[PDB]
């Protein structure tokens, strides 16, 4: 690694890490390439190295297989250049040879691996055509080249050809597409209905054999077999289970001792697949029945099953564990046989219980078996990964279902996706509906009781020190709102108004700015909503973060021009000379125009950044681990050791002196240079750009540290007043002289324009202030000899001497700490610093220096960067503006973008990928306390600390674990109020960042150093709740919209939704609301937008449960883990003895099961003994049936329409089905009605409408809206 | 640890336990995909993870291919990444070139100081002689690069 | 020819191509001639060479059926 690729005269050269031009065969970064004696690279040709004859590809130049004509003859070769023997090879033109034992190609007919193939006179393989080998005529397949039956059109009549090349007479024969035909004694294909060998087949107009096709063929119904297309009468019932009684001598023994929670393991009264129960008696040791004692629980599946399919699987599985004769049982097996077999397994079970003196072994056997079954694992949960589903595999929305699951009813709350732009639900039908579901258990923030609890938490954090240590200096000052677009936007108003009430943030800039607060608000329309609502918290500015991506930070070669930073479209016709603002553009552009910002037009206050803990970090760091085989998927679970190893590669790539970056970001110093000089923004700095993102906190600085540190201290000293920004560029494309080098300038304290010469207040602060920034994205940039580049430092800086702070070159970026050690340069009369291709600068006393305006490439830059400041700056010079106590504004708003707000800098002082502390002394917050000084002097006014909440860790109740959780970063937590408290046994129990004391000391230390502390407010979700409940759940995408092809709708599901109730959420939950309602009544009386209601503190949340949640990620338990009778579709329950529903076997009643005919029709009874009504039922041979409300199977009559419309208790199944005379539902096939119209019915039996439909043989058909087939 | 073809000519791979593989799997160098039922995807695209990958008709192996997105041809490499500033093939065997903006190029094109000829359809033409710069030019059988 | 005779132990086994210089091939044919005359004296016979030449000659496409367009359709099925 570490050598660049260069192109000279049309050819690729490779120059080493050494700096040497490369000849010969070389494996460079896992690719095998060759360079001739001049050092040019070879593509699409063969070369000889050692005794190897190696071909290299024509695109890539990479070693791969080919055929060379060597002397007279063809010879195959592999990737390493070895002559191939007894192998296929494809050559450059996609042609195929087979070389034998001697390396010589086979010619003519041959058989290989049981496949018959042909080769032309040159040894090339014939594919996709006929061929007259010998006397006969054979077709060979397109890709494999294998001999197969095919048809060709001779004269105007189709003819058939078999695999041996013989024409077909009196038989069926296929074509390559997959259609079967039949050809008579005279070789001609047959049409229409045909009876051959005592069986009848249906061939359409085209002569295609139709299989799984229902139609009235003799004027009498006929279904054509899916296997061979042979017509059955569909009069014989296909079900193989007659009505039988199940009761026997064991029934009363295995029956439940009680029909209630005593004798049944349950959740909210319901039963699950792995429920154990208390049978009346126990066949102890397989010998003697003995009454059971309370502790003698046994698995429900020893005695009961939902259907015969499941029963048969259980028996086979338990057999395989040594418990019985190993058996192949199917759903077709007679019920009697299965039940007898279940008892001999029961016997064996009781024997192994006595032998082992344990039931744990069984628990584990049952668990294993249960997850085998599709209804009891994720397969019935429709895992998907598009959208935010990418994180966890998909989501379930809980439903208000007072009849079945009343503890889980939310009281008609659960308004989903009430993001800012959809706070009133007016975009619920569009993509403008918010993605309410993100991670773990999503909290219902549309419920006023929950809203009140979020405020209690908010108060708790803002007064954390007062509450937990009676230390009024250990309290958080502001907040970051995590996942704004995934929650009900009411939370913003709740938070905003709280800050107004307690801190008078809407009074003045000084009050507002004392409690700096930010939003993670990614939607492109969030900034303007936030501004309409008075900027209670600062929006992010993605438009600038975005442009850094395109123009500097992301990629090599192609990048958007620096021109794009201007957003000239801001002005009408992009006329910088005339500068008329465009009042009505397509709602686009960068948030704050900086072409000529004199502070005269008000703008939206904001924070901005280059990177974040969750931007340009998470993905790169994992791509690095993937690329080095440490994990396979982005979602994969990894250990800390796995992370540390991957981090070494990430670091190695970051600091690569080559200057190329695979995972890391380019031009970071240059990006920060712009960020930290921009007017009308509060910049934020990412810990991971200053120190390494892995390992210990502040363990090692990054390579960018000194440059960014310098920029930061200089920002205090020089950054103030108006701004200008221009580029040596007019658009996408560059004219001759043009460099596309950007120039950004700030003038000084009261100087707002280029041409302004002095302040209005006649303060002189401005003279030694101001700054010049030049940046390029082109590391191969070379200037014309004529060309000059100019920084208009302004007419307030005529004839002044300026000195460099920071200058790029070919080995790095030099940083100058003071005026003396840096090159100076003086401005002209108009105040411009002029630069040429070649420059000769003079130090103020020390020396004379040479410097080229040259694009460079190294670890610290891929482009140009120069920063210049005025010499003669005082030691304590401070260009910041303090915020005023006066009520400047009656606009209602909290924050205002001005010089005072711009005097802030936020430091996001953590990384998600930090290692766990090796010792108490190195914990992040311990370190922050000792190092607070350092950040004061970089100008940080607010320190954004990680989320301090106790990690849910490795705990995982089902479904996909997330990295937040297993990396303990604090975004995944179980207890919202536990910020590092000790165990109740007295022992320390720090978070990743340290104990609660460590945190309070860290916060105080920041206040002692004049900095604020930001609390991460995470209201969207909570992880790993230990208590289970039964919810009613529907499968949904991020926006809470039901998946289109899902039968998982309003199903009962066991979720983990209930908190421990003996945690810190229980201690501190709701406590402070009463105090606050008394003190600030209006907060509790003010209506919220999304609900029309005020917050409701009448109910306190000490323990979470499902009624307060919108849903969960899928937990891999199954759609029917909660047990149900297929016949009535009623779920089993034992909560209240007045409304018990169990299988009759467990109640020692007689459960009859099977199909039984009577004069009216056919009825069916489930294993649990109940009659099928208004439900679909599947028999042991895989056929499906529908039983109407009356309890009778639907079946077609002679002369009547077989198509029947169904409306069932199970709504998802509603639709039009085709039932045959024996009740069988047609599936995945065409069905004719009484009138001769054809329809199609899908995988699940439903009619299909208004779409084209494809065939495995490439036949296409169309179905009209009314269902009929146009074809 | 073997492939099996069923009645319909569909293909599964069963692992060490006899149980079918699901999702993305690497058999030796070869990269393949398997649906939720364990069936091997052959002759079609597939959105595995973040990216989008075409799998070959009979081998089922991951390879470069082109599809028409909106009204413009786009190129897809073997890793499922769309192609920008490079040549990429399609399964048929044609090579195309896609510029910085991902759009296929047409006509005579000079790239990295060499000249290649792309026809109306965007196919790179090899072993093609013609008066291209108003001056004779033979395009290489190897790489399609113009020689004098 | 040079490659074939080489493979029988008569010279350094070689990949020679039509691209190889005429000079090199002619030099190499003589070192093969030398090796040939040695095995003629050593064996006191030329039959071994007759069989070697026969074999080599049929190696070449112009001197075997490949330039004869073997076919088997019609009565050509009998003898090619
Ligand atoms: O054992 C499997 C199979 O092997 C051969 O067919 C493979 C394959 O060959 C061709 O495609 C290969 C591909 O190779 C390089 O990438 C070339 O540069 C390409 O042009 C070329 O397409 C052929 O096009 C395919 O149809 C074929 O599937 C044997 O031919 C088979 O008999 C054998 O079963
Ligand atoms: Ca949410």
């Amino acid at each position: 690694t570490g050598g660049h690729y260069e192109n000279h005269n049309g050819y690729f050269v490779y120059i080493d890490a050494s700096g040497k031009q490369v000849t010969g065969l070389q494996n460079i970064d896992g690719n095998l390439q060759y360079f001739d004696d001049n050092g040019y690279q070879v593509k699409g040709s063969f070369r000889d190295v050692n005794g190897k004859h190696i071909y290299f590809d024509s695109v890539t130049g990479k070693a791969s297989s080919n055929v060379d004509i060597v002397n007279g003859k063809a010879q195959g070769y592999d990737a390493q250049g070895n002559q191939l023997k007894k192998s296929y090879v494809a050559d450059s033109s996609g042609q195929t040879y087979y070389f034998d034992g001697n390396g010589q190609p086979l010619i003519g007919l041959q058989t290989i691996d049981g496949n018959l193939q042909y080769f032309n006179q040159q040894g090339v393989q014939i594919k996709g055509g006929f061929q007259d080998v010998n006397n006969k005529r054979i077709y060979f397949a397109p890709n494999t080249g294998n001999a197969v039956a095919n048809t060709e059109i001779i004269n105007g009549k189709l003819q058939g050809r078999d695999a041996n090349g013989n024409q077909v007479k009196n038989a069926f024969s296929k074509d390559v597409a997959g259609n079967t035909f039949y050809f008579d004694a005279n070789g001609v294909m047959l049409t229409g209905l045909q009876t051959i060998s005592g069986k009848t087949y249906y061939l359409d107009e085209q002569g295609h054999l139709r299989k799984n096709y229902a139609g009235t063929f003799n004027n009498q119904f006929m279904y054509f077999d899916a296997d061979t297309g042979a017509g059955k009468t569909a009069i014989e019932y296909q079900f193989d289970q007659g009505l039988v009684s199940q009761s026997n001598e064991n029934t009363p023994h295995n029956a439940a001792k009680s029909y209630d929670k005593s004798s049944f393991e349950n959740v909210d009264g319901y039963l699950t697949a792995d429920t154990w129960y208390r049978p009346t008696d126990i066949l102890k040791n397989g010998d003697t029945w003995t009454a059971s004692t309370e502790t003698d629980m046994r698995p429900l599946l020893m005695t009961w099953w939902p259907d015969k399919q499941t029963q048969a699987n259980y028996l086979n599985f338990m057999s395989s564990k040594g418990l019985g004769i190993t058996t192949t049982y199917t759903a077709a097996t007679s019920q009697k046989t299965l039940n007898d077999a279940a008892f001999v397994i029961q016997t064996a079970i009781e024997q192994q219980i006595s032998l082992k003196k344990s039931t744990e072994w069984l628990r584990d056997a049952i668990d294993s078996f249960v997850k085998t079954q599709a209804n009891w694992n994720k397969q019935t949960e429709d895992e998907a990964f598009d959208g935010l589903q990418w994180l966890q595999g998909g989501f379930l929305a809980y439903q208000d279902d007072s009849h079945r699951t009343p503890n889980t009813d939310s009281g008609n709350n659960r308004k989903l996706g009430r993001q800012p732009i959809n706070i009133d639900g007016s975009k619920d039908t569009t993509d403008g509906k918010g993605s309410e579901f993100l991670l773990a258990n999503d909290i219902d923030n549309s419920n006023p009781i929950v809203q009140a609890e979020q405020l209690n938490w908010l108060h708790y954090l803002m007064n954390f020190g007062s509450i937990t240590g009676n230390n009024d200096n250990a309290n958080f000052d502001g907040i970051r709102v995590d996942a704004v677009d995934n929650v009900d936007a009411d939370l913003l108003k709740i938070a905003g108004d709280y800050f107004k009430a307690l801190y008078g943030t809407d009074k003045s800039d000084a009050n507002a700015n004392k409690h700096l607060s930010i939003l993670e608000d990614w939607n492109g329309k969030d900034p303007q909503y936030v501004n309409q609502q008075g900027n209670a918290q600062l929006t992010m500015d993605y438009t600038v973060t975005s442009q850094f991506g395109n123009s500097l930070t992301h990629g090599a070669n192609n990048r958007s021009n620096m021109w794009y930073f201007l957003d000239t479209g801001y002005y009408l016709n992009g006329d910088l000379n005339k500068k008329i603002v465009d009042k009505n553009r397509p709602n686009s552009g960068t948030l704050v125009n900086r072409i000529a910002n004199s502070g005269d037009t008000k703008v939206i206050p904001n924070y901005s950044f280059v990177r974040a803990h969750d931007y340009d970090a998470q993905d790169p760091i994992r791509k690095a681990m993937i690329d080095h085989g440490i994990i396979k998927n982005m979602q994969d679970t990894f250990t800390f050791d796995q992370l540390a190893q991957g981090m070494e590669f990430y670091y190695k790539d970051q600091e690569n002196p080559s200057g190329f970056k695979k995972y890391n970001d380019y031009n970071l110093p240059s990006a920060y240079a712009m960020l930290l000089t921009n007017k009308d923004t509060v910049p934020r700095v990412y810990y991971g750009d200053m120190y390494l993102e892995g390992g210990q906190y502040m363990e090692k600085g990054t390579i960018y540290n000194p440059v960014i540190s310098a920029l930061l201290k200089a920002r205090i000293k020089y950054v103030s007043g108006g701004q200008t920004m221009a580029t040596d560029s007019s658009g996408k494309d560059l004219k001759d002289g043009e460099t596309d080098l950007l120039t950004s300038v700030r003038f000084g304290k009261g100087i707002m324009t280029s041409d302004q010469t002095t302040t209005q207040d006649n303060s002189q602060d401005y003279k030694n202030q101001g700054i010049g920034v030049i940046v390029g994205n082109n590391p191969d940039l070379k200037l014309n000899n004529d060309k000059t580049i100019t920084l208009h430092m302004g007419k307030a800086h005529k004839n002044q001497l300026y000195r460099a702070l920071v200058l790029s070159n070919d080995s790095g970026i030099d940083v100058y700490d003071s005026d003396d050690k840096a090159p100076t340069l003086r401005t002209n009369d108009n105040g411009d610093l002029i630069f040429h291709k070649t420059n000769t600068f003079v130090k103020q006393d020390g020396t004379i220096i040479n410097y080229e305006m040259k694009g460079s490439l190294n670890a610290l830059i891929s482009g140009y960067l120069g920063v210049w400041v005025p010499v003669g700056a005082s030691d304590s010079q401070d260009a910041r503006t303090v915020a005023t106590e006066s009520s400047s504004s009656n606009d209602g708003s909290v924050f205002h973008s001005n010089a005072a707000l711009d005097s802030n800098v936020i430091y996001e002082g953590f990384s998600n990928f930090q290692a766990m502390p090796t010792s108490p002394e190195q914990s992040t917050n311990v370190v922050i306390a000792t190092k607070a000084n350092l950040f004061k002097e970089l100008g940080i006014t607010s320190f954004e600390l990680a989320p301090q909440y106790r990690s849910s860790g490795d705990t995982n109740y089902g479904g996909m674990s997330f990295l937040d959780s297993f990396l303990n970063n604090g975004y995944a937590f179980t207890d919202r109020y536990d910020l590092g408290f000790n165990k109740a046994d007295g022992n320390p129990n720090p978070t990743k960042y340290g104990t609660d004391q460590d945190l309070r000391n860290a916060i105080e230390a920041l206040h002692k150093n004049g900095m604020q502390a930001i609390a991460d407010w995470v209201p969207d979700q909570i992880y790993a709740l230990p208590g289970k409940e039964v919810v009613t759940a529907t499968r949904v995408d991020e926006r809470g919209n039901q998946l289109k092809d899902t039968d998982f709708v309003n199903l009962l599901y066991v979720a983990n939704t209930k908190s421990s109730g003996v945690d810190y959420q229980a201690k501190y939950g709701g406590e402070f609301l009463d105090k606050l309602r008394e003190e600030y009544p209006s907060l509790f009386k003010q209506n919220q937008v999304s609900t029309g209601q005020p917050i409701d503190a009448s109910t306190k949340i000490k323990q979470w449960s499902a009624k307060y949640m919108n849903g969960t990620n899928i937990l891999h338990r199954g759609a029917y883990y909660v047990l149900k009778d297929w016949a009535t579709n009623q779920y089993f329950n034992i909560a209240k003895t007045n409304e018990v529903f169990l299988p009759l076997q467990l109640q020692n009643k007689d459960a009859q099961t099977g199909f039984i005919s009577d004069a009216s029709g056919v009825k069916y009874y489930s294993i649990s003994g109940y009659q099928a009504k208004d439900t679909f039922i599947e028999d042991g041979n895989g056929n499906w049936y529908y039983f109407d409300k009356d309890g009778y199977m639907v079946r077609s009559q002679q002369g009547e329409n077989p198509i029947r419309t169904v409306e069932t208790s199970v709504n998802t199944r509603n639709g039009n089905y085709y039932f045959m005379p024996n009740g069988v539902e047609l599936r995945k096939g065409f069905g004719t009605d009484n009138s001769g119209n054809v329809y199609y019915f899908d995988d699940q039996g439903k009619m299909v409408r208004d779409k084209y439909i494809n065939d495995d043989a490439n036949n296409f058909y169309h179905l009209n809206v009314d269902g009929t087939m146009s074809r």
